[PDB]
């Protein structure tokens, strides 16, 4: 029976075996006041008190968010959609620590990705239990609100200031540098770790200043803030708000009225109406997500990149080999997770039309020039394999390229993996190859797991990855010193050092997708 | 002991123990993957990458290749993977030869090998200038860059086999 | 801390020293947070916590506490039972088991010793080496040129303190059985020939001065010398002394050389005490150690600089400066044991 005092009070957790060990699991803590009625998008309020023991022995409530139904009954996509209930009341957090209680451990906090618009940290393959057993880390994840409910928008308003989900994200920090001593836990040492969206919000906690003192180092696996999905600006996210009014007979005169009329409808009609606030959406829309609010984020958080305004400290950053390939299954012409996808050159050029649809038409020509100039047998693969390439380097690895430079630039050690091992369960067909997500299962260490069906070389792959993202957040080096491995080199402007992560060879290489990335982060921007 | 039969127990053992800690599923090949490597690193790979250390300390420009191409057309079978003697056909150009069922890629790489060769020739610089090519870099003591020649994608890396060269040219010499 | 200043002290001003285990503790304390606090600077002689007898495995450790238990009638269910049995026994009956606990032990063993408790020692202390977490301040580190000499006569076959010990090949190889019981064939064999490549006479004491090489670069030499270099890497000064002085007086045979802890009575200054029979020379020699263990203690610099004496340089990674302490020549030599280390530290741990 294991119960720790709070500030705000008693929670009582539960125990867990794991590889012959025990972990102690504290599931569904409250860390703010459920942001209901009156409370409907404003910032998080801080938690008023409990006398009596709270029970943190299951998953809390998912935030309210629209659910992934493309392909009902396939684990694929499934495995990503919520598992517990969707309500507004979803403000909570979980703690895992090994057992016994450590002394003074360093802290590991996951950020959850889902486009801003979904996602939750109750998912399995974020269970923090095998961290905290194998390497005797705390891990912690909390939930934060998504879509309109967490980003809605009217700047400089108190009542829909923008932003809400990622101070949702802040609050839990501070829950956790006021409470973690508790549990055996060092708020000296935390690292935020987090995947796509969540990545995203790792880099701007990077950036806001009233998140600078509650962390000391930040982990950003596929996702940055200056990828072209991140961040909405004022004029779209003005327009959005006010779309999202038209389509529930919100329209009004004085904005306030606007949003008090919003709180009264139901979570369903706003949902249901997310989606329509945009003209064309693609799918990697994000409709609803961070702004310049003034509060978070002070200027254009490409300004701050540039003129060195973030905090200083180490970062680990990396990338899957496909990203792009996931998303062209939801609406690109000729794909399908049933077959092998072979497409036409027109099929691609209506693809480009589906992924960039707001681009002009030499804007659209100067992608198909970059990406088909054929070397060259005539593979009937040619066309897919380059659209799955375009929507990945312009979404998800150029960014993270270049963010890695501009911070390093100032004077932070860095290091940069390239992820390209195809996990042998994947649920999706072959030519998507190493999907965008498919690294989290490893950096989680579910293939620690033996009685799972992974192979071998799947769990010491995995093994060697989690000592190495242990090392980081302890040390700052994501170094495994004991097993003639292969030494991460620091990542610098100039030579632009990376680490392959596979089940064979471990490399060390230079300058990830040089030539790509000169397009999309030289010449694109401009059209 | 058909390859090494004057060299003793220990010298056998020796070898045994630094190609055969398994990383790790128990894959029926690995005996045969590393004999096969045993034998390559021995004879010429390790040989080969310590002649171009020492003579490039005195001062002189050297270009290091790592080829990995398997011949399209190789008769013998794909355990042997990409074997001796079998770059010389893309050397001479053979493949150049469209009536002769060699694939496109296949002449394509051809054709930048033949054009690298006839530069490094004539200039000195084994450089295919004029079709974005890869630039191939000056092997040095201390970071040892080689080039890879393939049919995708053409990569400089370091330190080719740094781990089992260490053992051949170190330590099995005093055996 | 708390009271040296009443006795005259400066708590700002303390140098821990120490020396085999004791060195291992000076070294294990620069890794402890608790301790970070509470010196300022540190001495190593002969030992540091990277030494193979230092530190006992969780699992090695559990499975002593537990043979310990079986030994004494104490094996329980409850592991609270397991002590509050071996509370109730007599000091005289836990002493007499322990030597029992290990299935084969070497005149090096170790069977109770630091331990990666979550406590003092967060991690695996090469783990922490490696990545710089241990207290930044100077040190000073050193090693007697026959460390390994001192356990050949506690079990050794052919060996004996009233004898030359002048050993076979066979006997060697029965030593490598003593002093390496776990290793395998391959690794005692390699063991062999790294250390029989006679140069070259056939000299009768090959075998016994290979064996003590033997004992002493694995145990001492070779582990403070890799101490030194990865904690010189985090930008700290250090400096590495051979001492190669045989005391006048020391009582074991000459054929055991500069042994293991005779360094000590140097350190300590008692050759200072003319009534005491050491030589004139060794006076001088204590002096001199001595001053430059007090001038590192209070100012961080083991010089001696007033007597036209060698200046102690700072080691490198790279050159590898160190100083002889000896009776005639103090000298400054680069890499000591350069190839036995290579050996011991790279090839060795595979085995
Ligand atoms: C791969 O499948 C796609 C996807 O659409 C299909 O799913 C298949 C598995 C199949 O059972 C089919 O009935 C189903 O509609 C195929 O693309 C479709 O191609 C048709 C021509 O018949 C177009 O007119 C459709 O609009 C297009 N559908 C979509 C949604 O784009 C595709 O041709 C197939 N490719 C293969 C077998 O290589
Ligand atoms: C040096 O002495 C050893 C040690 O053992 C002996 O101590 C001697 C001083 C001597 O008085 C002797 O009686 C005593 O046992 C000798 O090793 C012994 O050699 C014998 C052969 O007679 C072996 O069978 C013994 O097991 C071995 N004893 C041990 C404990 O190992 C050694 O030969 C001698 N060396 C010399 C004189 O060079
Ligand atoms: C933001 O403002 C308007 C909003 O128009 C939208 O009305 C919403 C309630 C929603 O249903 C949405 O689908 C609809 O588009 C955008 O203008 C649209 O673009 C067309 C072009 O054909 C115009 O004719 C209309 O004004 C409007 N369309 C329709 C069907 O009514 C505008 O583009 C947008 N601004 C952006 C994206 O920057
Ligand atoms: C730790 O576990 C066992 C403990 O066995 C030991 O029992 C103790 C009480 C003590 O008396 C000790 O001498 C004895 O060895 C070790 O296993 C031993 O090794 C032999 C091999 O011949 C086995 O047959 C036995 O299980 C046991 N020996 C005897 C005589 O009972 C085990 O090796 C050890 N683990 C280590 C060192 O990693
Ligand atoms: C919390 O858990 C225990 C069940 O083991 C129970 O005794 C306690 O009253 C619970 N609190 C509730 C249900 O509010
Ligand atoms: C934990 O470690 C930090 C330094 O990282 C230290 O300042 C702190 O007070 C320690 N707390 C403990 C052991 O409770
Ligand atoms: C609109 O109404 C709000 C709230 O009822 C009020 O406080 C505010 O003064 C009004 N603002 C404008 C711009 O008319
Ligand atoms: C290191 O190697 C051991 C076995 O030699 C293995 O059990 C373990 O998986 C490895 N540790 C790490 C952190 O990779
Ligand atoms: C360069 O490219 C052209 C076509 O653009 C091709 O015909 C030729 O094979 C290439 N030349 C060399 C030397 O590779
Ligand atoms: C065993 O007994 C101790 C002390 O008597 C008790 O406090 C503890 O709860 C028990 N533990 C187990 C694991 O049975
Ligand atoms: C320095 O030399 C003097 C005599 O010239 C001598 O008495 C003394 O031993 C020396 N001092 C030190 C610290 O060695
Ligand atoms: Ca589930
Ligand atoms: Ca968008
Ligand atoms: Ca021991
Ligand atoms: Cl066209
Ligand atoms: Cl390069
Ligand atoms: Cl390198
Ligand atoms: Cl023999
Ligand atoms: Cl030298
Ligand atoms: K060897
Ligand atoms: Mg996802
Ligand atoms: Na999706
Ligand atoms: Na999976
Ligand atoms: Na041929
Ligand atoms: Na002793
Ligand atoms: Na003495």
């Amino acid at each position: 029976d294991i119960i720790i005092a709070t500030k705000n009070g008693k929670v009582r957790g539960m125990q867990l075996t794991v590889f012959g060990g025990t972990v102690t699991a504290f599931l569904g803590i409250p860390y703010a006041q459920p942001p209901l009625g009156r409370l409907r998008f404003k910032k998080p309020q801080s938690l008023t008190k409990w006398s009596d023991i709270w029970n943190a022995t299951k998953y809390a409530n998912s935030c309210c968010q629209n659910i992934d139904q493309s392909f009902p009954g396939f684990h694929g996509s499934e495995m990503w959609n919520p598992n517990t209930d969707l309500s507004e009341d979803c403000l909570y957090l979980n703690v895992w620590i090994p057992a016994p209680k450590p002394k003074n451990a360093t802290v590991l906090i996951w950020i959850y990705g889902g486009g801003f618009q979904t996602g939750t940290s109750s998912l399995h393959v974020y269970d923090g239990k095998f961290l905290a057993r194998v390497e005797r880390v705390i891990v912690v994840s909390m939930n934060y609100r998504v879509g309109a409910l967490g980003f809605l928008a009217l700047p400089g308003n108190p009542e829909a200031p923008g932003n809400m989900g990622l101070f949702d994200q802040q609050l839990a920090l501070q829950w956790v540098q006021k409470n973690i001593a508790a549990f055996g836990g060092n708020p000296k040492s935390v690292t935020l770790f987090g995947e796509s969206a969540g990545a995203a919000s790792v880099s701007l906690h990077l950036l806001s200043p009233g998140s600078h003192s509650l962390f000391t180092r930040a982990i950003l696996q596929s996702g940055s803030f200056n990828a072209p999905w991140a961040v909405t600006s004022l004029y779209e996210a003005r327009n959005r708000t006010l779309n999202l009014a038209k389509l529930t007979g919100c329209s009004r005169e004085n904005e306030t009225e606007i949003i008090k009329c919003l709180r009264n409808k139901d979570p369903q009609e706003i949902l249901l109406n997310e989606a329509f606030v945009v003209p064309y959406g693609t799918p990697l829309s994000v409709n609803f997500g961070p702004t310049v609010d003034g509060d978070f984020l002070t200027d254009m958080p490409d300004i701050l990149l540039e003129l060195g305004q973030f905090k200083k400290t180490q970062i680990l950053v990396g990338v899957n080999k496909d990203e792009g390939t996931a998303f062209l299954v939801y609406g690109a012409p000729g794909f399908s997770k049933d077959n092998n996808s072979i497409i036409t050159r027109k099929e691609f050029q209506e693809g480009l039309k589906i992924f960039f649809p707001g681009v002009s038409e030499f804007g659209k020509e100067s992608i198909l020039f970059h990406y088909t100039d054929w070397v060259d047998d005539q593979r009937p693969e040619n066309y897919r394999e380059a659209l799955g390439d375009v929507v990945g380097d312009y979404n998800f690895i150029c960014p993270a390229l270049e963010f890695t430079k501009k911070f390093s630039e100032w004077g932070n050690n860095a290091f940069f993996y390239y992820f390209e091992h195809r996990s042998s369960k994947l649920p999706w067909p072959e030519w998507m190859g190493v999907m965008h997500g498919y690294e989290i299962e490893f950096v989680f260490g579910l293939p620690l797991e033996r009685r799972d069906q992974y192979t071998k070389a799947e769990e010491i792959l995995s093994r060697s990855i989690v000592k190495r993202w242990a090392n980081f957040a302890k040390y700052g080096n994501p170094q495994e010193t004991q097993n003639q491995s292969t030494s991460w080199p620091v990542f610098k402007s100039t030579e632009q050092k990376y680490l392959t992560l596979n089940t064979e060879s471990t490399r060390i290489m230079t300058k990830l997708r040089a030539q790509q990335c000169r397009f999309w982060t030289s010449f694109f921007p401009k059209v």
